[PDB]
């Protein structure tokens, strides 16, 4: 399984590195890049930059 996929927000989060991102529970997040230590690179809210993977999660059907 690779990234690039279709994430969505299911925890909410703030910046608080240079790049990382906002997040909130039923954003659509677009993974682009894997991140640094369970991090990731994408966009959200129409916001490019870093965030937990914990904060995302694979979409369930």
């Amino acid at each position: 399984m690779v990234p690039g996929r279709l994430f969505v927000a299911i925890k909410p989060y703030q910046p608080q590195v240079d790049g990382e991102i906002p997040l909130h529970r039923g954003d659509r997040v677009k993974v682009l890049s894997i991140g640094e230590g369970g991090f990731w690179e994408g966009s959200a809210r129409g916001h490019i930059g870093w965030f937990p993977a914990e904060c995302v999660e694979e979409v369930q059907s």
